[PDB]
This record gives structure tokens, C-alpha cells and sequence, in this order.
């Protein structure tokens, strides 16, 4: 079935905090999320597949454009994360 995903609401710092690994092919994994960061306080964790931010799908993205685009997202404002646990995935990436 389509499985059980997270949600992840968080204001955006001066950085989102994420390291991203993989690209238009496997899907964007967060590969790192620094104890700094609220993305880990949400409860956004390495290995995960980060499906959307912000109503923009991250499923048909390549790597540098995710990077782009949590770059640009305004600072202080709230993001919008959903995403799905993929670690048996991830751990063929890295």
C-alpha cells in the first residue's frame, strides 16, 4: 500500500538544517540533521525520503535543485515537510 508517512512543521531558522543525499532516481534522503536545527526537534530524521516541502513535490527533483530550494525557503517562516522512514533505501545510497 502507499504506507504511513510523517509530517513535519517547522520555522525555518537562518538554516533549514539538512544535509540531502540521492536525487531524481531514488528520491531525496536526508542524510543528516544537525541537533541545532528544529527539523530535528520535529522529528525529521537521516534516512528519511522527503517527499514534499512547501506543496512542492521533492519526488521528481534532482539533488541540487533540493538544495536550491531549501536554500531559498524565507527565513523565520514556517516549512511543511512530508516525508516516509526509507533506511534500507538510504543505506544503498551512502
Amino acid at each position: 500500500g502507499p504506507g504511513s508517512m510523517k509530517l513535519v512543521k517547522f520555522r525555518k531558522g537562518d538554516s533549514v538544517g539538512l544535509r540531502l543525499a540521492g536525487g531524481n532516481d531514488v528520491g531525496i534522503f536526508v542524510a543528516g540533521v544537525l541537533e541545532d536545527s528544529p527539523a530535528a526537534k520535529e522529528g525529521l530524521e537521516e534516512g528519511d525520503q522527503i517527499l514534499r516541502v512547501n506543496n512542492v513535490d521533492f519526488t521528481n527533483i534532482i539533488r541540487e535543485e533540493a538544495v536550491l530550494f531549501l536554500l531559498d525557503l524565507p527565513k523565520g517562516e514556517e516549512v511543511t515537510i512530508l516525508a516516509q522512514k526509507k533506511k534500507d533505501v538510504y543505506r544503498r545510497i551512502v
